[PDB]
């Protein structure tokens, strides 16, 4: 019955009911005007016919290697171009945040309640005739059929960008500090009240957990020594609650910041590495400041590790994902002379698009062993068996799977994928093309255009009938990938602004924070500004083994 | 023992211990360099000799009535100058926030923990030899002696700006939504987790309280009718927790958003007025949107009332306080093309400086009655006796007291004033001159310069011995006022930036919020943009009595 069910307002204009059968669109500062905000202004037209498509920019950034080879060696040009790149991802995310799963309109409840995931697009109203609004049938196609037809992996499809398990597990570990759904409340709620990179997955969400994890000497975290190697402490030793099956021995119940990192040895690997890094930084700082107490050492170390995290994510992780020849640079100073809100609210769609389970292989190859999913899950005895060095050397060698392209979701976690669909419907997500229009992307006019392929497109056309009823998540998983790339256009163009707000929106990137004294002086600052995955592993793993995000 | 005890770093440079007996100043982006950041740059020198003093600007804004009479009638000039005024209060407050009572250095605990008041200046370290750092004696002078010698009121000193009781109670009411100290935790802690103007003192801090206060019909708040007049509901009807003496009858235990507003009839007056305003706006919106449900009506009404509150605060409240001939304007669009952080964390010093208890008269004069403090406190039967109309008519006539100039704190609240001293020392506040330097003000070289008077200055010199040991709050209360004004320089130049961050930092002032559709269309937007204390009283108080913030 709601006259806004068809999402009539275009170009981010806001829809408002003006009666039972009438609507009005607020076209304030959209650059457009008219009934549904479709008539462009002069400056709008000018900026329109002069704006390059994301595929053109991507092509430019993945080609002309010599030009970028010259650019990367000129600090001025590199800084300028990096500033342009940062700018291109700005002004796409509502900050301060607006809607959530319970509010299709702006309200103080939606703004103040930090328990909600925020929403890039408002949910479809409950009284709408169809799940997507007014288009499509009364019900969306069977999620099981979608899953089995176009999502489930027949044969392992390797990532053409050469991503490995170091990358996959880094992605899981890193994202699971702000993607922490409160299943007690619902899919649209989060337990990560920090809504960003606070390293709560290392230090704990609450203060009591943090204290239980701390040694309260030299700023360090508690740890145990097995076979001369440093590992996280146990649940029995710290009373830190962790999620483990009842058949897991006490000496194998490692306790870390995030309570679910006992699930995968790959997660416990990075947990251990980051623990060791925190204590290392504590040693360095203690040597620099012998007059410092435990608390200051701990806090400063935490800030430093946050810095390292953002640094590595930008210049290694995203650098690998992008396939750019241009070297991305982590430098907050590039945003000081521009408008930028230093705050962030984790979006539900950001969570949804980051379900990169196709990265997972059928088996996990460590040294000379091939473990199944059943054998690998909740098995830290594997980590103790092979050790951190062998784990790094093995995960560096094993290639991960392609995320986009379709049919590469491992069967072992099929129930997860289906959930990603079901919950998406439960949270009343708008359609794919709506989210593309939301991020200034051209809507798909057919399923073949979406897939760049005829078979899966035919299946999807049989299931959804209309392209404007296609859902976001499976579209993300079956989308035509960029040339020999892991992702398609939608994944990148949606994930990048969210990532920008989630990284550069961190308070340590603010002018009053971004200075040496914040991190204990020039030494800590240098620890941040010289951070890399290779340096992390080299400094914290025995023998300094070679590591990378690609095979 | 801490080498930073003497506060060596000048011009907002940051001090860091580099050993047990050495320190270093981070002068990053301060405009200065050298050991303690005292050596200015060329551009810094240029900006320094061209910057007018706050007293000069105050003079220019409080004189030349004809010129300003011309300015206020030209939208362009008024917008320009208002933009300048807004800009002059920017770049003073740390946003995102930094320090608090327990952290004199930046840390994630200080940033993320919302239970803290933030701090404009870091606290004096615990191991410092003197309360202020290194200057002064081992202990600050007796707070009772300071109180009795320069703070306590002898004869009532009226405000030369003619501020009335409507103004005073509006001040208390408005400020007590973000000034809510958690005395269970300590004076450095707050219960206002929203840290700003969320109107929690009307709608309740939490969701349960709000839901208890709501009618869940037409978006309205619950209310009762007494003698034909609308008043807030009872504790018996809503089960809302309020603070009342044990002898207060159940039919007099009114339930409002803030648990302490029943202790002062002046507060209950405004609580009633704002309740009525909310329900009125609910009626208007319901007429505009017959298709809307209870929840959206409620939320939209809330946002609108926030708007009205900020509007009234800027164009009537602060307009009266300033004494400017220039007409201040509430317009978020003035900041849309400038760097501004739409977030706010309430500072402890902001709380301290806003203790304007000298505003209180010896008696409260209503119609033909003069109530003492003992008679006026916890007595809402007075409000029911005279009614809202007579209350407004009386409080409009009765003049309030001067805040600066010394010796005007009423004896009935001496215990409060003393606390303001004691707790200030408990939270380890830095000295008056440190806070003056922090906000780009010239340090006082004597107590006579501070007071502009010989007697109180002599007493203060006998007490503190050194002017650099003078505390912030009593200095605020005894400071030489501006010519025929209520405040001194420090009060204004410290209070104004805090207020800027507290008013324009509100999310409804952000470009994605500041639009008609946020407030249910052009009608609600007009309600916000045409709000005033006069219209607020006229719309909701019977007879539409004339009101103002001055006599
Ligand atoms: C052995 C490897 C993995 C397993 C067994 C696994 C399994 C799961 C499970 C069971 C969930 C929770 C489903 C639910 O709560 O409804 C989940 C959620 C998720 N997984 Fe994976 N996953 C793995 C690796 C990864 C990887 C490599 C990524 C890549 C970034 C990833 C991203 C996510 C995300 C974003 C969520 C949503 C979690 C939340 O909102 O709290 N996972 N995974
Ligand atoms: C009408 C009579 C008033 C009384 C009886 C009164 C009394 C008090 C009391 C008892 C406190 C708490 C002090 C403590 O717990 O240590 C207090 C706090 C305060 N008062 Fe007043 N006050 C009055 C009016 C005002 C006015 C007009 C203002 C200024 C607008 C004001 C501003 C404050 C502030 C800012 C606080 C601290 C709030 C907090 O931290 O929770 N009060 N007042
Ligand atoms: C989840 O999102 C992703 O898949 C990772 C990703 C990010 C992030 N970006 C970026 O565009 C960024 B984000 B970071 B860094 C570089 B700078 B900084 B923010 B600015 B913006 B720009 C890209 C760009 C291209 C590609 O592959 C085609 C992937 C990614
Ligand atoms: C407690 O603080 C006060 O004493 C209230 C106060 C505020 C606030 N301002 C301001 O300068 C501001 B900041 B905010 B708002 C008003 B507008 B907006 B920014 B523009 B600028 B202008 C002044 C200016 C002068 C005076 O007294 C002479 C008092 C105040
Ligand atoms: C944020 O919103 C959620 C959902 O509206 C609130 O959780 C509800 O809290 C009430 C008690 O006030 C319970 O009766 C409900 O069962 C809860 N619902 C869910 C889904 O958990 C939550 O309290 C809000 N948070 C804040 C800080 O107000
Ligand atoms: C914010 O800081 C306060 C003070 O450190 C925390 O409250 C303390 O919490 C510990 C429990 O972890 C208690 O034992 C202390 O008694 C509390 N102190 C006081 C004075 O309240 C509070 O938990 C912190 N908030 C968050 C969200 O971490
Ligand atoms: C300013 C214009 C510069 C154009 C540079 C060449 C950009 C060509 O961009 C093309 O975009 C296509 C879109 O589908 C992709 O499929 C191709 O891979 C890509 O080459
Ligand atoms: C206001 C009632 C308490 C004040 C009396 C105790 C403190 C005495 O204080 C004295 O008060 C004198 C008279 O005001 C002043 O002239 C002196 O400067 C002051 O020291
Ligand atoms: C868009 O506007 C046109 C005319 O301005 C109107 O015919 C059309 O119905 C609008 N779109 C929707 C979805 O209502
Ligand atoms: C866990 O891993 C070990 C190898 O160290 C293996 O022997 C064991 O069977 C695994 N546990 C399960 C339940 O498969
Ligand atoms: C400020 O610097 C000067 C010279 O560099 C030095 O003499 C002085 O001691 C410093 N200030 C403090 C408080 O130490
Ligand atoms: C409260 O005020 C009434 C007048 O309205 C007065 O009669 C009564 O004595 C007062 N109560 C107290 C305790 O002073």
């Amino acid at each position: 019955a709601n006259p806004c069910c068809s999402n009539p307002c275009q170009n981010r204009g806001e829809c408002m009911s003006t009666g039972f059968d009438q609507y009005k669109c607020d076209c304030t500062r959209t650059g457009f005007y008219g009934e549904n905000c479709t008539t462009p202004e002069f400056l709008t037209r000018i900026k329109l016919l002069l704006k390059p498509t994301p595929n053109t920019v991507h092509y430019i950034l993945t080609h002309f290697k010599g030009v970028w080879n010259i650019v990367n060696n000129i600090p001025f040009l590199r800084s300028l171009i990096m500033k342009y790149v940062l700018t291109s991802r700005s002004y796409l995310i509502d900050s301060p945040p607006t809607y959530n799963v319970h509010y299709g309109y702006k309200s103080w409840e939606a703004f103040s309640n930090l328990s909600y995931y925020t929403r890039a697009l408002p949910p479809v109203a409950d009284d709408c005739p169809t799940p997507m609004g007014v288009k499509g049938n009364k019900e969306l196609p069977d999620s099981k059929e979608v899953l089995e037809k176009v999502l489930l992996r027949r044969e392992f499809i390797p990532d053409p960008q050469g991503s490995n398990m170091m990358f996959a597990f880094f992605a899981q570990h890193f994202t699971h500090q702000f993607f922490k759904t409160d299943h007690k409340r619902g899919p649209g709620f989060t337990r990560g009240l920090g809504h960003g990179v606070d390293l709560n997955h290392i230090y704990g969400e609450t203060l009591d957990r943090q204290h239980k994890l701390r040694l309260f000497k030299d700023g360090k975290l508690k740890y145990q020594v097995i076979g001369g190697e440093v590992y996280p402490p146990t649940v029995k030793d710290t009373q830190v609650e962790m999620i483990y099956p009842p058949h897991i021995p006490e000496n194998l119940q490692f306790a870390v910041g995030q309570e679910v990192f006992g699930l995968v040895p790959g997660l416990m690997m990075y947990a251990t590495i980051w623990l060791r890094e925190h204590n290392r930084v504590c040693d360095i700082l203690k040597q620099e400041h012998p007059e410092w107490g435990d608390e200051q050492l701990f806090q400063t170390s935490r800030l430093i590790l946050i810095g390292e995290t953002i640094k590595i994510v930008i210049e290694d992780y995203v650098q690998h994902l992008s396939g750019y020849h241009f070297k991305l640079k982590f430098d907050p100073e590039l945003l000081f002379n521009q408008q930028f809100q230093y705050q962030n609210r984790i979006a539900s769609e950001f969570n949804t698009l980051y379900h990169w389970h196709p990265l997972l292989p059928d088996t996990f190859n460590i040294e000379d062993q091939e473990y199944s999913f059943k054998q690998f899950l909740y098995n830290n005895s594997i980590l103790l068996e092979h050790g951190l060095t062998q784990f790094v050397e093995s995960f560096t060698r094993q290639i991960a799977g392609r995320v986009a392209g379709g049919r590469n979701v491992p069967i072992a976690v099929q129930a997860v994928a289906k959930a990603s669909i079901d919950q998406s419907r439960e949270m009343k997500y708008q359609s794919l093309n709506e989210y593309r229009k939301r991020f200034s992307l051209k809507p798909y006019t057919s399923f073949e255009e979406l897939t760049g392929e005829k078979e899966m497109a035919a299946e999807l056309k049989a299931l959804y009938s209309d392209i404007d009823v296609m859902e976001l998540y499976p579209a993300l998983l079956v989308e035509k990938p960029r040339p020999d790339a892991i992702f398609g256009e939608t994944m990148v163009e949606l994930g990048a602004p969210f990532s920008l707000k989630g990284l550069m929106g961190n308070p340590i990137c603010s002018p009053q924070y971004w200075k040496p004294s914040t991190f204990g002086g020039e030494v800590g600052f240098k620890i941040i500004n010289t951070a890399s995955i290779q340096s992390l592993i080299c400094n914290n793993v025995k023998g300094c083994p070679f590591t990378s995000f690609n095979v």
